[PDB]
């Protein structure tokens, strides 16, 4: 696998947003990964709802939170595939509460047909991610609150509590690194994002990794 890999660089990652007082971070981890691999599948750039899942998934438990493979499966099985624009149902649960299921008024912007499984292995999950892109993981985000910036090496990692994005990594550094997109606003992290050690599944990365397929 490469040394080095960050799909931002290559535009394919949409701007980083922010789940509000409201555990939607799966939706956000899902639909991330979705308009990441809507992207690379030839399609331009286009930013998708979440309040979509969060309203309307019911397999899952919206403002209280749920799964990625759950969000993915539901969009598929449920929703035929469709995954609407953000502008045409647009996020309104930034206070922990989440607007009922609305069936107007909205635009399709994207199609996935499955989502895989990876495997519980960091280095899989690399070169997967070096060849098809960003990656939805579940992870413990239990030391995050206190992260400013750096390669964070000292995990809490004990229970999965938070979902976002594996966008790229890095094996070249002192430190071997993920990168990871958060939910949290721009103003958290490094600019939104944080970096964690790569190699000893800092805060269980490797456990609950999956991705949306387009095609
Ligand atoms: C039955 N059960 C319980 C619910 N559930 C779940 O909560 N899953 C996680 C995803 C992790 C995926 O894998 N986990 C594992 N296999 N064990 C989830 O949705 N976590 C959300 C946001 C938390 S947040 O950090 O993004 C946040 N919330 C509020 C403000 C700021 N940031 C937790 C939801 C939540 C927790 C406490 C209070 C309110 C909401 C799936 C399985």
């Amino acid at each position: 696998a490469p040394a080095a890999v960050d799909w931002r660089a290559r535009g394919a990652v949409t701007a980083v947003k922010d789940q509000g007082q409201c555990g939607s971070c799966w939706a956000f981890s899902a639909i991330g990964n979705v308009e990441c691999q809507w992207f690379l599948a030839g399609h331009p750039l286009t930013n998708l709802s979440e309040q979509m899942l969060v309203s309307c998934d019911k397999t899952d438990s919206g403002c209280s939170g749920g799964l990625m493979n759950n969000a993915f499966e539901w969009i598929v099985q449920e929703n035929n595939g469709a995954v609407y624009t953000e502008d045409s149902y647009p996020y309104a649960s930034g206070e922990g509460i989440s607007p009922p299921c609305t069936t107007s008024g909205h635009t399709v912007g994207a199609t996935i047909t499955g989502h895989v499984e990876l495997p519980q292995d960091e280095a899989q999950i690399a070169a997967w991610l070096a060849v098809n892109g960003p990656v939805a993981v579940a992870v413990d985000a239990s030391s995050w609150m206190t992260y400013t910036g750096g390669v964070m090496t000292s995990c809490v990692s004990e229970q999965l509590d938070h979902g976002v994005l594996l966008v790229g990594y890095n094996d070249s550094a002192a430190v071997p690194y993920w990168i990871i997109k958060n939910s949290w606003t721009t103003q958290w992290g490094e600019e939104g994002y944080i970096r964690i050690a790569k190699g000893s599944n800092q805060c269980l990365v490797k456990e609950e990794a999956s991705s949306a397929v387009v095609g």
